[PDB]
Order: C-alpha cells, then structure tokens, then sequence
C-alpha cells in the first residue's frame, strides 16, 4: 500500500551488563511485532506512519538514554533488495 | 554528483571480546576513510561505486566470519534528513 514504509532500527547496546541485556530482549520483542531482526541488534519493519509512532515510543521508553542508542532510518521507497549481508547469521551464562 | 551513493553500514560484534574489540577498531578506522560513526558500530558512507567496492573488500577481509557480520544498506537518494537519534552519543580496562 501507498501508506507503508521501510524502516530500520539500529540499537546500540552493551549486552556484557545485566541491563543491557534485558533491554535488548525487550526491544527485540517489540521491533519483532513489526518485522525481522537481522542482526543481534538491528531490526528490520515494514510499517504505516501510525505504527512507526508507535513503535518509536515504545523503543525511546524502553532504552536507557544515558548508556545506549537508537537510530531510525526512513529507507526511500525500494522494490528490488538493496542490501548485502556477510558472514554470520544472528543468533546459559558459564564461567 | 550523480555518481554518489549514501551507504550504512551495520557491524554486528561483541566487543567484551578482545578480538572484536580490535576488529571493531580496524571496521572503524576503514569506515571513517568514507564517512561517520554514527554509533558504536554502525557507519554512514558517501561512496561512489568504485569506493563502495573498495570498502566492502576491505570490510569484508577484517571481519571474522564465524562470529561476526556485516550488513551493507544501498539507500535510495535522499536529500532531506530521514534519520531519527535517539539516547545518547557514541564516544582502560578496570577490574
């Protein structure tokens, strides 16, 4: 449809820390609803301007803005594929 | 020019590691000859074809294959920002 559009989301987070961690799954869980993660931490949406604000909010309420980041791209309209992807493919705590 | 690409690059890494800590520094080092960190492991490029190539050999070369990935967006032309930052900016090891 006319009114959808690619976005993509790339969040910059330790995930060494315990909240760095929790904070990914969280985002992770809340980008899925609206596309694919192609790496740990970028994410992948095919949305409608109401669900990218949405998703925009719930993402700025979910980071910590003192130790991480969120970056998001409004691709231009794009039909046949325009990305490359090398090497691998995303994926207990042990001593 | 009507040669010129904007170009994003995605570095998935894990830099508790000391490997990805020093090939995220060659990543970096090799973007930055085209462009800005605009996080701490994703790069914008302004790139004709010839650069572009060059890069993604160089890129391609540093990264370990087994653990890492690259991913390498080719954006539609655009000339009015459609990039969103969210939290804060990217910048000794201590028990």
């Amino acid at each position: 449809g006319s009114h959808m559009m690619l976005v993509l989301i790339t969040y910059d987070v330790q995930t060494s820390s315990m909240g760095g961690t929790k904070r990914l799954r969280k985002v992770a869980k809340a980008c899925q609803n609206y596309g694919q993660r192609v790496q740990n931490s970028v994410f992948e949406c095919i949305v409608d301007s109401t669900q990218l604000t949405s998703l925009k909010l719930e993402l700025t309420s979910l980071i910590d803005e003192e130790k991480d980041s969120l970056r998001i791209y409004r691709l231009g309209n794009n039909y046949k594929t325009k990305v490359e992807h090398i090497g691998a493919k995303p994926s207990p705590l042990i001593f």
